[PDB]
């Protein structure tokens, strides 16, 4: 692909995280931590799971930015409306205002309703992500394998200012530990 050049530099939001994750001073890393984090309670928290979304809000224009998932068992990445649910259950879809891949048991999957099984020969270490709001496109690119389409989403109805969102998944296994980075441009 060709998206490079609207590179934009992301942030993480230590306000909306999950109580259990350790952001890195440079807000540019994410791991699930082994216990609460001993912050306040605030209605930004995602509750349920071990979310958390950029600082940057998007409303025009192309967006791009990279994520290292190198090791990683399990992840949701992708851009969700500023208004999403933050507590209690919800499942990740356009109609609930998200736009995401996700990696789960060795399967790479779109967040549709229902969800759509991803064709990827070579498992990435480094995800890019391209937003072209006007067009109302969202897709994935598989940086490990020369850049290749993962999926694209269109004809999104955003209906709001969008922001970058994550999931570092749980760590049951012991073999999820590792963290969400946001590569340098
Ligand atoms: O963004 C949407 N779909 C495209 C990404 C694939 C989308 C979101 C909400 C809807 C909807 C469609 O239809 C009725 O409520």
């Amino acid at each position: 692909h060709h998206h490079h050049h609207h590179m934009v530099h992301i942030t993480l939001d230590r306000n909306t995280a999950n109580s259990w994750l350790i952001i890195s001073k440079d807000r540019r890393q994410v791991r699930m931590g082994d216990t609460h984090q001993n912050v306040s309670d605030n209605k930004e928290r995602f509750s349920n799971y071990p979310m958390v979304l950029g600082a940057q809000r998007f409303s025009s224009g192309k967006m791009y930015w990279e994520v290292d998932v190198t090791q990683k068992e399990a992840w949701d990445l992708g851009v969700c409306r500023d208004s999403v649910q933050r507590k209690g259950q919800f499942s990740l879809s356009p109609e609930n205002g998200f736009w995401t891949i996700w990696l789960w048991q060795d399967s790479y999957e779109a967040g549709t309703s229902p969800q759509t099984t991803l064709h990827i020969q070579v498992p990435p270490c480094q995800i890019g992500i391209f937003v072209d709001y006007e067009a109302g496109v969202v897709s994935f690119y598989n940086i490990t394998d020369h850049g290749s389409l993962i999926y694209t989403f269109s004809e999104c109805v955003f209906a709001g200012p969008l922001r970058p969102f994550f999931n570092v998944g749980f760590n049951y296994s012991g073999g999820n530990a590792a963290p969400l980075k946001l590569c340098p441009l």
